[PDB]
């Protein structure tokens, strides 16, 4: 499911994208997904350190460890990642679009959103790095600690006007 | 999948630089994806030409579906849709949403809007949803649609002319 | 499948392609459909008046991405020759006699069986009476015919298939 | 399958009591099986009941055929009890209990829809008049009603299987 | 699956004391052997009550309706009695039993939610579902169509509240 | 296959008591040894009594179907075939094979004398002697049953009566 | 397992006749399913005599843990817990679940009492529910256990003791 | 297999024994023992040995061989189906005037081809023991056992494979 | 398969298809016969007047493929050499024979079996009649002969393939 | 399995270019096809210029072998063969058939001439391959029939002393 | 295997640019028959200068490495050996292997001379004595010393390995 493209150079249709800094999450977040990110993110930044990034986002989520990966590089480097869900963002999905500049969160009018952060670690450290997301995801949306530590523990499938008005995103984008 | 050189590509990878996407499986998360990268390819050398989907497609995921729904409404190019062989499901959805006027049918194409059936409240949400878009798309009633999405009639190519889901079938 | 390069790469098939042949070698289903479906609108946009030839050695398929192909062999304005080699059988044989007037062949030892093989019933039914609808166009057979003929399994030598109708000319050596 | 004590599984032990569970798809294994059942059952004695439940999605026409057969060749009255499902080649196997004698559970669905694809298609198609014929005899429906009927899908609720007279009777609790 | 002696398994031990055990997912095979039980047990005895334990995820109508259907047929009383879980048709079953005569243990868990050929007919059943479960209950049928879309779990208690049960097993 | 126990067998060798042999399969060595097996024992129980051999057979292996004929031929008593569902290929001609006014179909049972296609001259040489053993068995002509063997047409139980494959069509 | 003719026990079933029941794998619902079972039907025998339940288990699922602990409440007769080699998680929770005074464990036993970390709101209600029983049955406060129960501490049979998960180490 | 015995271990009461398979090592050790177990039992009576089989390994059908060759009863050898290889050895290894074939039963000298002399050695004793068991010369069934040839139940008695022909 | 360049990169199949080699070097099944059509048919419109070598170490394959490639033979303009290098048994020994007259080698200790093995049993002895009727034109036998010869398997000798008329001459080295 | 760039290559293609083939595994249909076609290719580019088969193989198809042997005998240029690891059987057979004076193997190398096993046609082109091993070691009939009948590993210079090889290579 | 454009390369493909060969895995046939053809490349490309083999490796087939030893050996030009990581079995006889005062290991790598025990049992062992004679040599060890500690599994250090005669040094930051 990847055409080539040629230019007058043979890039396969992603690798176009990325050309206009145009980066796709479009699977289940793994080390694999995440280093392929972090990858993308460092090497936009180095053809241009003022220029937008462009982060699509159809992903059910996946490793807490996988996701802070690319969270951590998002917020690193200079340039604005804008984050843009396209058909899902769950969990660990939802908190990389909740992640992009302020002002430049977007989904698109039919896409879901979920805040639940599901679920061999011990149970503390679990707990501890929860806390560490909870924290995160209520200053980046302006809700209270209290209110996200319950939301994020219930399976809530938001809108992409809910999500809005909840402060993951900043825009549903009109056609 | 044969290789063509006018720089060597393959045959989608040939159509598509004639702005032709061919949408031929089930809509899975990868054909998403997939689907929507390449408009958003197209939208971006050209955003005044248009686009044609040819569609082939047994349905698949809601999800995916409309992910490459709105892609569709949010590009300025015009989508053309033209459904060879079969459009069931999401695929009959995403026909049925091309631009108006320029939703096709060959001859002796297949469409059937039966929408077949993770809380079971969320899945009937998105159903009204889709209901709504195929009123607004078709010109049928709400309360005709509800009925027809829950039922698997298959329809000719001229039985969805005259129910609205395309404009013309095309003839040779 | 071998390479072959010109002073340019491409494979056999794909060679064939820039002379306007494509090759039917297999069982049709959705994924042959859609490349074969691609072929003919690439060589169209190529050139909408030079002949396309399709070759054919098919055991049958899928009726759906049968009609798939067939719809564009009608759409497209070239003429699009049919060449059946080795067999041509159930929606094989159909698209064998989808071809143009006058250039439907067939090589002397190949062989074409028309039994059409058996969603609910119904509609099975009705798309099986709108392919025997068809068929009786292509090869002037009255509909009562194509209709017991579709039943069972019969196989036609070249000869055989150009008295039908399926084909116009059997290619002498 | 639990033991009951001479320990039988609870089949063995229902059988004792004359009593054959149809619980799943039919096939060669489980129409071979169901017709020894029903020989011996008239082997220990021909003269009383049979009591055959069933609970089928349907299955091979061949297979339902030979467990049809077998059902009108022996001497008892074989009842039929619909408990769960009966479609396809499993609702025909319900309609052809002893007359007075076919039975559904309330909730029962009754489906008698027979697929084509799920030979040459004109045998196939024979075998299918052979069945709206007897479907025909043992409801009481018109073979053209019946026509229409088994070559579309519908579930039928007990009470509108009675009301067609694919059953006798809806037991009551 | 151990044996005691005469030679039975445990459930073909508990079989003799008129106890069936609902222990997993309901298919069509599960179905089978727990109406053939019944049937057993209803002809060997129609005035002795029967018991069954249910500890399950839920699983297929069509096979939770041929059990339930035959619970209510036969004359005996059927206990109902959820250790463990009674999810989706597991907790319709466990509802399903004489009235007064369905239970649970302290620590079990209970969710109604109704999980999601043609549309039309699986709308068809989940209404009839509705009903009964209204009936067994004595809840609403508009509010059995709210809380059977909805995924929640049920304290035991809770179940009781809700008419899903008559009673908790206190120890 | 359910239990019975008298005063514990498995339904098949409750039936085989009756002298009931089940020939419910695909004939293989396997099925044939123990085809042949279940003969030899009833053969030494009695000598006199009629075998009721019942076909629900696909067909299988020419050997095989050999080996279970020339026992059927070779033992004293008379073996009753009755063909339940279908008999095809290698399971025809074992059902052409029971006793002489003994050889039974239900109503809707099929048959098929259809013999499908070692080196190929052997194949063909005893195929030859499938030929002329369903000649003398049925009445009909060697040229006949060649053409009749060499093609795959069903028969109705009464068609394969008038064939001369089965004596009687066995009435409710 | 090997047989003991005392009619013919496999050792299993030969202590299960002496009200001995081993619980040695993972709890999952078939593993709860049979030590129910076993459970009531040792309680339909003899309603006052002991049961013996042998742990050697890395734990499991909580709600087929939850099903084995119930059902230890329910009945009437006094379960024994011993642990033999090693319980942990729902394995320590079921060690720690047996008749007052009457929870053992060999001197090599190792016990440890955290619990792996579906919707994760329901999860954590139901460590909460784990939490105060073990609160009830070890005389510790519900803020020690739920510090505990969240880290991987491997606790000796002595230790075990100390901690009032169980009551006493069996002398040789 | 239906039944307490099952119908083979039924037909073994009788002092008959199926060869229904490939003779390989484990088919091997059970033809074996069911011998040696008929012979604790009466060393005088017959013991019928059936033979449906497309033949297998040497050293396996050697332990037959000689397990048969070595008891005091008579072996009884009756070809169904067919004898191929290994099986078209045991079967010329019964009781001599005690080999029998079925009259549409299929037999096969052809025996096809650890070092290749072993292999050799061992196959020019197969061919001395197959001289002496049906009265040709050596030098005839080593160009016979050399080719893939189907002989007739007839044809094997001509040969002196076989003793008689099974009339029905 | 190594790479060849002249920036050209092929396999040396491709490289030998450049010289007018074809390969035929296994098991003759629907994937084989397009490619080497495929190949036949890319040759010939390259030159339609030089030859062209087929090599063949192949065990046989299916009939209809083996006429596949038989009829494009045939048909096409070029001369057909054909190579037995190692083993040519069934279709592939009937490819052998079916070269050029005066082209049809076979390498010193090549083996050459012209037994073809054993869809109705009367549509395969028809298709066989076929093949021997070719063989028979083809090598200058009578059709009995070759009847007689094609149901046994009998390994010819690269010099016994020459004095049966399968190959026109054998290879000195 | 590296790539080399004059033009872009794996090792293999580049030693190609060298007129060095690589028979490194099991001969089978396929590995003959391709060895075959190697050394077409390399006879029309030049058939005056030598060729280099080097060997490490433990044997495989005789039917394969022989169309290796057949196409390295027809051709004009020299194919030297060079044994490096192990030639076993067919192996050791296509390190015989290589030009005179131009067969090798490096010092620790090691040859094995049995040939593994209708009877009658194996037999047949087994008494082919000990006529031409004869004739090409220079060994007697009767010596080849007993040797290769016999799991026999010969060193390297045993090899040369029997005549499959010309020269054992120094270091 | 990252690419490297300098013209298309993987990284290994890069570093054989500077006659750097890598030596990664368990030996076989298929990593000998690389190892060889990369050395006879480099042999080709230039006879003078020296080649850089590193070994990360647990051993493997006696064989395939003794085509690795011989090649090495033959060669002309110096093979350094350098052990990064492990070197076991065939592995640390490879390593022993390279040219006299050239054979390094980094200073953590680990290396074992066990060589571990379908041939007789006969040559196994004969083929053995040479593997134990041939480090006597490379090593400087008697022959006895040798065969003793190549039938035990001590690991030795780089260090170890330096004093035991089977590297000149260890690799210095």
């Amino acid at each position: 499911l990847i055409p080539t493209v040629i230019e007058t150079r043979a890039y396969d249709i992603y690798s176009r994208l990325l050309k206009d800094r145009i980066i796709m999450l479009g699977s289940q977040i793994d080390d694999n997904v995440a280093n392929s990110i972090v990858s993308q993110l460092l090497f936009l930044q180095a053809q241009d350190s003022e220029k937008d990034i462009y982060l699509y986002i159809n992903s059910p989520g996946g490793s807490v460890t996988a996701g802070f990966a690319i969270y951590d590089t998002i917020q690193h480097i200079k340039p604005d990642v804008q984050t843009i869900c396209i058909g899902m963002a769950a969990s660990m999905g939802s908190f990389l679009l909740a992640a992009g500049a302020k002002g430049k969160r977007f989904a698109l009018p039919n896409a879901e959103v979920m805040i639940h952060q599901p679920l061999e670690i011990a149970a503390n450290h679990i707990l501890k790095t929860r806390e560490k997301l909870n924290r995160i995801l209520s200053e980046r949306t302006g809700q209270s600690i209290e209110k996200i530590q319950k939301d994020t523990d219930r399976d809530n499938f938001l809108t992409a006007e809910e999500a809005k008005e909840y402060g993951l995103i900043d825009e549903v984008m009109v056609p």
